[PDB]
């Protein structure tokens, strides 16, 4: 959903700082492909949307994850294939994807630093945030950072005023400490963008499936 606030900047030094965990997702469908985004949060784990993993039609092996992808011809951290899809049991567009190790028996959370999850104890409306991931209007597997403000927090719903584009499905929403406060899932044209807010209940689901999860 493209809004009056469309402040987007490409990221090139993708393997450094907090960008490293921001991941590009590619799923073939016989006619073409679908793409999306996610964020590495544990040794073998990314967070993304239910609607993203549902594109695999029940086979996790159809999902390729490229952490820190720079463009279609530059995956500096290679890829990791889907192994197990663990949907968040609650009523939000959130899933964990566990991935296999790569061809060098490296784990995804060893090649990049797993992202820091916010406890969201301090998160409030009007807060300045970024949503960073792989928009579909841009060239395949290019990373973009969008700047915006939180407008709504309720239940598992966090809405902001910044712009995103199909492919931004699954993009982490960062606070100023570069901690993940939520996971983008879509938007309502001319009104706001929407994300899964990482509330206490979501945090419990993360802890119960990702033993090493870093929540601060």
């Amino acid at each position: 959903v493209i809004l009056p606030n469309n402040n987007r900047h490409q990221i090139f030094n993708t393997t450094q700082g907090h960008y490293d965990a921001v991941s590009f997702i590619y799923i073939p469908i016989d006619g073409g492909y679908m793409s999306g985004s996610g964020v590495v949060v544990g040794e073998n784990e990314i967070l993304t949307n239910k609607h993203v993993v549902n594109g695999a039609k029940g086979n996790p092996r159809n999902i390729s994850v490229h952490p820190s992808a720079k463009n279609e011809n530059d995956y500096p951290n290679g890829k990791f294939v889907g192994q197990e899809i663990i949907p968040y049991p609650g009523n939000s567009d959130l899933a964990i994807l566990r991935v296999s190790p790569n061809e060098h028996n490296q784990h995804i959370g060893q090649v990049v630093k797993p992202a820091t999850i916010s406890s969201n104890t301090d998160t409030r409306i009007n807060e300045n945030i970024t949503v960073t991931g792989y928009p579909g209007d841009k060239p395949l597997a290019t990373m973009w950072e969008s700047v915006g403000k939180v407008v709504y927090i309720g239940g598992e719903e966090l809405r902001y005023d910044l712009s995103t584009v199909g492919g931004n499905s699954g993009s982490p929403v960062f606070n100023g400490k570069n901690q993940v406060i939520g996971i983008h899932y879509g938007g309502v044209d001319n009104k706001y963008n929407s994300s899964v807010y990482i509330n206490d209940f979501v945090q419990q689901f993360l802890r119960n499936n990702i033993p090493d999860i870093n929540i601060q």
